[PDB]
């Protein structure tokens, strides 16, 4: 409850920490890091230029609300829901943020 | 220095706080903090549904670097600068992040 908090915390944490580890291969990007603790709300973020096209949003966001991990926002190839499993997170505690929750109850995760 | 920091903290968390309070007239979207004090990164953030049209995106997002409120993205109608010089911040610690250095030479701020 607050085991599994911290637990999903960390988790959470950590798979965001590594995906900060690339970035695009195009331009004068910064890959960023905005993690709120208070709120449970985790991003990271692109920042820059791709010669003067403004290069700005975000790479991946995850949440944590009443116990589960809510994806946000993926724009990358990576599956964060198999990643997260793979960190040893219950396929029923991961809701797909962006599926609508018609979608949800389709696509095999939790519908919130 | 620590103290122009702390002002700066303050008042970018008051301004971007204060536009928490209204959000969009059309659908399901919250608006919601992202707010990381260890990398300075300050955001509010659009995240919900128009019917199936997933609503996802930054509205506004302040940082503050080398004694400076850069802002890397503004989505609303409000002049953001004009609102923090407003709060006693001076126009030289401004800078417009989603303007070339060069297009900030000539927008009216900082360069860096």
């Amino acid at each position: 409850g607050m085991d599994k908090l911290n637990e999903y915390r960390t988790k959470v944490r950590q798979l965001l920490t590594k995906h900060l580890q690339y970035k695009p291969s195009y331009g004068d990007v910064e890959v960023e890091q905005i993690f709120d603790e208070e709120h449970d709300h985790y991003q990271i973020i692109s920042v820059g230029w791709n010669n003067q096209h403004r290069i700005y949003g975000p790479i991946m966001h995850l949440d944590i609300k009443n116990n589960k991990i809510w994806i946000q926002q993926n724009t990358t190839e990576a599956d964060i829901a198999l990643e997260l499993m793979e960190m040893g997170i219950d396929k029923q505690d991961i809701v797909i943020g962006f599926h609508t929750p018609k979608m949800r109850q389709l696509s095999g995760f939790a519908v919130e």
